[PDB]
């Protein structure tokens, strides 16, 4: 099927410009004409090019309510990238600054909304190869969205790294489908669930793959149910169909945020502006 979707590009003059590394920055798009101020991030060598470029090309191919938008991007020295503005940072980073304030209901409602979001992007038939805990935004404490496409291929399994949240057939043989972002799924659950902890925190990442094929993986984190560590556990499975699909853990995540504590035993649980997603 043609892809026809739309590739918008934005004069400079319609910003007024957060994380070095390129670099990303906050800023203000306001469209000539239209009485309109959308809050964006810009993200600021032949290769970038074709990469910010191939990166553009999957973001403007994606709409779904739990995957980052792309607003459009700007031809200048280096191409910049204009996306919705996610106010409250990555949920890595959230998870660990708000540690004391995280309840069940906020965990099991981020795992079904990433569920949801990779699930349509199952649906594009994309693999987004780099589904972690860092690359999932926060527009409110009450949603979510995935993002960071630099990794992501679109399919007719795909054959081609952050080692410690790909599968082992991913670190084994190169071999990535969406059963091996239901492993990257899990590990960002744990990510979760950990508050912020380090996946295989310690050990070097040569290592890794020796560790998964003897048969260990990472532990039950205290605040979980034994019900909640297995479906993470059944998400590292060697035999990805063996693996649970997104759209069973949208299922059963969503039964365990109808009863939280059931599953998360946790202690003590500017006037023209319109968001990008009301700008349609
Ligand atoms: C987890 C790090 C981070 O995201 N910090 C952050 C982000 C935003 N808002 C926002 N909105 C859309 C996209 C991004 C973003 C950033 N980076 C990437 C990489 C790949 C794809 C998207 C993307 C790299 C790191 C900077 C942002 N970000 C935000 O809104 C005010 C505030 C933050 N924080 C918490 C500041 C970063 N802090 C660690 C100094």
């Amino acid at each position: 099927a043609p892809n026809q979707a739309l590739l918008r590009i934005l004069k400079e003059t319609e910003f007024k410009k957060l994380g070095s590394g390129g670099t990303v920055y906050k800023g203000l798009w306001i469209p000539e004409g239209e009485k309109v101020k959308i809050p964006v991030a810009i993200k600021e060598s032949p290769k970038a090019n074709k990469e910010i470029l191939d990166e553009a090309y999957v973001m403007a191919s994606v709409d779904n309510p739990h995957v980052c938008r792309l607003l459009g991007i700007c031809l200048t020295s280096t191409v910049q990238l204009i996306t919705q503005l996610m106010p409250f940072g990555c949920l890595l980073d959230y998870v660990r600054e708000h540690k004391d304030n995280i309840g069940s209901q906020y965990l099991l409602n981020w795992c079904v909304q990433i569920a949801k979001g990779m699930n349509y992007l199952e649906d594009r038939r994309l693999v987004h190869r780099d589904l972690a805990a860092r690359n999932v935004l926060v527009k409110t404490p009450q949603h979510v969205k995935i993002t960071d496409f630099g990794l992501a291929k679109l399919l007719g399994e795909y054959h081609a790294v952050p080692i410690k949240w790909m599968a082992l057939e991913s670190i084994l043989h190169r071999i990535y489908t969406h059963q091996s972002d239901v492993w990257s799924y899990g590990v960002t659950v744990w990510e979760l669930m950990t508050f912020g902890s380090k996946p295989y925190d310690g050990i070097p990442a040569s290592e890794i793959s020796s560790i998964l094929e003897k048969g260990e993986r990472l532990p039950q984190p205290p605040i979980c149910t034994i019900d909640v560590y297995m479906i993470m556990v059944k998400c590292w499975m060697i035999d990805a169909d063996s693996r649970p699909k997104f759209r069973e853990l949208i299922i059963e995540f969503s039964k365990m945020a109808r009863d939280p504590q059931r599953y998360l035993v946790i202690q003590g649980d500017m006037d023209d502006v319109v968001d990008a997603d009301e700008y349609l």
